[PDB]
């Protein structure tokens, strides 16, 4: 289980705002830009409920707080239940959410109450990365290499293949490999024989999935993994252009999902 630690969370604010830096550095628009252009949606300042849940592994030190912090920045109006769960999940709705967001081990989810519409994190953090990564201006083909396929991973995959994109895949597990190729008709990459590309989406739990036979100068890192696909030294090597960061981004994405 690739879950958060509290460090990962460490001053949210100054890691959304260097994303947000690099996104607009590389699509042309912002964070909030690629939601609207994503979901045709937009934000009303509304009240999302943050509720603590100790199932599991239990409370994540800065998780809720980030989530107030990321939805704050975004312009809606959040907070975080004092009570945890059940008793949690009340007092949000008794306090006037209009959008409960709340997260166990498995799965986090953001709830509408307003419109009945609902969203996993892992397929809304899949797609926006995959769209941030295929709204690269600067790229010269539409060759796009995605690299872990699950449950983050295999969306954003399904997102590129809809977006008329030629997508080359990889997973270290080669059943999910398969399904992916036949469920998708996705390329199955090789790295026996790997040819360079200008589009990068990771969304694997591991450090150096990333090989340099891979890499073109300039080229979109784009991955909501933790920690780096690629090492320091291949970053600066290839200048790579590396949009990373540990919720904002997913959080975004799945907020204007529900709007
Ligand atoms: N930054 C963000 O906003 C978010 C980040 N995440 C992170 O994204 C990562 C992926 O999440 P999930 O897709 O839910 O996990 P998952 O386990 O469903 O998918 C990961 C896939 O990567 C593959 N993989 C692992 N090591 C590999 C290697 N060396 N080479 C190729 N493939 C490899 C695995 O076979 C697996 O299929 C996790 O690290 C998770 O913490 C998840 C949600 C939001
Ligand atoms: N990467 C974005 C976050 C989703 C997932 N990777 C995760 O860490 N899930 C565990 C969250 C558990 C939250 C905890 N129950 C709390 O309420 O603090
Ligand atoms: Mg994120
Ligand atoms: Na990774």
């Amino acid at each position: 289980m690739a879950l958060l630690t509290p460090d990962d969370l460490i001053n949210i604010n100054m890691q959304l705002q260097k994303a947000d830096s690099a996104v607009q550095e590389v699509t042309g628009l912002d964070i909030k830009g690629i939601c609207k252009a994503l979901y045709g949606t937009f934000s009303s300042s509304e009240k999302v409920g943050i509720v603590p849940v100790t199932s599991g592994n239990g409370i994540i030190g800065n998780f809720s707080a980030s989530l107030h912090a990321i939805t704050q920045y975004f312009g809606f109006d959040s907070f975080v239940t004092d009570m945890p769960d059940v008793s949690g999940y009340y007092e949000a709705v008794q306090n006037g959410a209009e959008i409960i967001l709340m997260a166990d081990d498995r799965t986090f989810l953001a709830h509408n109450l307003k419109n009945g519409k609902m969203a996993n994190n892992q397929p809304c953090t899949g797609i926006i990365y995959a769209e941030i990564a295929s709204r690269y201006l600067k790229a010269d083909s539409k060759d796009v290499l995605v690299v872990g396929l699950g449950k983050v991973g295999f969306p954003g995959a399904e997102h590129l293949v809809q977006k008329d994109f030629r997508v080359y895949g990889y997973d270290a597990d080669e059943t999910l490999l398969e399904r992916a190729t036949s469920n998708l008709g996705i390329i199955p990459f090789d790295p026996a024989n790997p040819k360079k590309f200008s589009i990068i989406f990771e969304a694997t739990p591991c450090a150096n999935t990333i090989p340099e036979a891979v890499l073109s100068e300039n080229c979109v890192l784009s991955t909501p993994g933790i920690p780096c696909a690629i090492s320091e030294e291949l970053r600066d090597k290839y200048e790579v252009q590396l949009i990373a960061e540990p919720l904002g981004i997913g959080t975004a994405s799945m907020l204007y999902s529900v709007l």
